[PDB]
């Protein structure tokens, strides 16, 4: 476990890093108050909600559907019969929602603990209505669950390194559709960003969660920004990752 400094990367903004390499056991954790608190997952929970769907049969590939209605919705790529491959790159919030409710509460429940996701706390499993969105909504959007950079990153070694009982084709389509481009085809990164604002604590919750390998090596990680600044979202965070990872991990 080396305490490191990436406060370069972050360019001013408040958060925190871990990176762990599951086979030469290297923790590298910059900020580690942060990295042990627990937090919204927000979007970032999509890596979850993913398999349960898949191991459910809800959905089967990344080509699967889930029977788009017609509603109108700001973003232009949610209004389509999209596959799961695309929901999950834009982030499409009615069709996660759709298949999460068609699974049922103690299936989640059993999964979650399980995994030992953070709190594994459901019991607002229609979110945070207060906010006024209706069913744009659920206990992992700034709600019930919550869990931190350190259990991500512990989360995501389990399920990438096969050590759940997820099906090896489920955990091949999760890597498929989290994989990202990062301008250098000598290191895979895959991920998925997230953003909340905790009211409470007037602060965001800006995520960026996934795994890098290169050469033989692979780092299970979280970034994770807890600014009061509400620019900062998880796209920014994963600019902060980009970074972070050519520079500290090429
Ligand atoms: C998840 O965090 N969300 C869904 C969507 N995409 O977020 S992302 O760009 O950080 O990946 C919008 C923000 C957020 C939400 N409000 O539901």
């Amino acid at each position: 476990v080396n305490i490191v400094d990436y406060s370069d990367c972050f360019e001013g903004i408040s958060g925190g890093a871990i990176f762990c390499n599951t086979k030469n056991k290297e923790y590298n954790i910059y900020n580690k108050e942060l990295i042990e608190t627990r937090r919204s997952p927000c979007s970032t929970f999509k890596i979850v909600s993913t398999l349960i769907g898949l191991e459910k049969g809800v959905i089967n590939s990344k080509e699967s559907v889930m029977g788009y209605d017609g509603t109108d919705y700001p973003n232009k790529n949610w209004n389509k019969n999209l596959s799961l491959e695309e929901a999950f790159k834009e982030s499409c919030v009615w069709y996660y929602k759709k298949l999460i409710n068609k699974v049922d509460a103690k299936s989640v429940q059993n999964i979650l603990d399980d995994l030992k996701y953070g709190n594994c706390d459901i019991s607002e499993w229609e979110g945070d209505l207060k906010n006024g969105k209706g069913h744009l909504n659920g206990f992992w959007l700034e709600s019930s669950l919550q869990i931190s950079p350190k259990e991500q990153v512990q989360t995501m070694a389990k399920i990438f390194e096969g050590d759940t009982n997820f099906k090896k084709e489920h955990i091949n389509i999760l890597r498929d559709i989290m994989a990202i481009d990062v301008n250098d085809a000598n290191i895979n990164v895959y991920g998925k960003t997230g953003t909340g604002f905790d009211e409470k604590n007037k602060r965001v919750d800006a995520w960026f969660v996934g795994m890098l390998e290169r050469e033989g090596d692979t780092y299970y990680f979280a970034i994770k920004s807890d600014d009061s600044n509400k620019e900062i979202t998880g796209p920014k965070v994963k600019e902060i990752a980009i970074n972070i990872i050519k520079k500290y991990y090429s």
